[PDB]
C-alpha cells in the first residue's frame, strides 16, 4: 500500500499529490514552490478561495497544468507548531479526502521541509501507521530527491 521511488512529485501521473501545507494555504515553502511553477496560479487562487482551515485538516484543489488531477494540502502547522501529533491528523485528513475524491494513486514527499524540529524516524513512523490504516482502494507513493534516499525508505520498510 506505499511504495517508495526516486522522483520528481511534480511529474507523478496518478490521481492526486499530498501538499504539506501551512493552515492558512499560503503556499510556496518547500515542494510548494515547484508545484505553484509547473502548476501555474489556480492552485493558490483556488486555496485563496478555500480560505484558512485548523492545524490538521486537509483541503483539496485541482492541480492546474499538473499531471495529476488533484492537490490535496494538509496542514501540518501555522496557528500551531509542527508535533507528531498533528503530522499524524494532517496525514489522516489528506488520505480521508483522497478516499471521498474516490481515488486511487496519490503521492507524498517526505514532509521533510516541514518537520525539522522533530525527530524524523518518529514522524516517518506515525504517517506510516496512518498510511497503513487507509483503505487498500489507495495506493500511496513515496516520492524521494535520490535513488538512495528511496532506497533507504523501502529498506526500512522491510524493518518488520
Ligand atoms: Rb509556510
Amino acid at each position: 500500500r506505499i511504495r517508495h521511488v526516486q522522483g520528481d512529485i511534480t511529474e507523478f501521473q496518478g490521481d492526486a499529490i499530498v501538499n504539506a501545507a501551512n493552515n492558512y494555504l499560503k503556499l510556496g515553502a518547500g515542494v510548494a514552490g515547484a508545484i505553484l511553477r509547473k502548476g501555474g496560479p489556480s492552485i493558490q487562487e483556488e486555496c485563496d478561495r478555500i480560505g484558512k482551515i485548523r492545524v490538521g485538516e486537509a483541503a483539496v484543489t485541482g492541480a492546474g497544468n499538473l499531471p495529476v488531477r488533484y492537490v490535496i494540502h494538509a496542514a501540518v502547522l501555522g496557528d500551531e507548531p509542527a508535533s507528531l501529533e498533528t503530522v499524524r491528523k494532517a496525514t489522516k485528513s489528506a488520505l480521508e479526502k483522497a478516499v471521498e475524491l474516490g481515488l486511487k494513486t496519490v503521492a507524498f514527499t517526505s514532509w521533510g521541509a516541514w518537520v525539522g524540529g522533530l525527530p524524523a524516524e518518529a514522524v516517518h513512523r506515525v504517517m506510516g501507521e496512518e498510511i497503513k490504516k487507509a483503505p487498500d482502494t489507495l495506493e500511496v507513493t513515496g516520492v524521494h530527491g535520490t535513488e538512495k534516499s528511496a532506497e533507504a525508505y523501502r529498506r526500512a520498510s522491510l524493518e518488520h
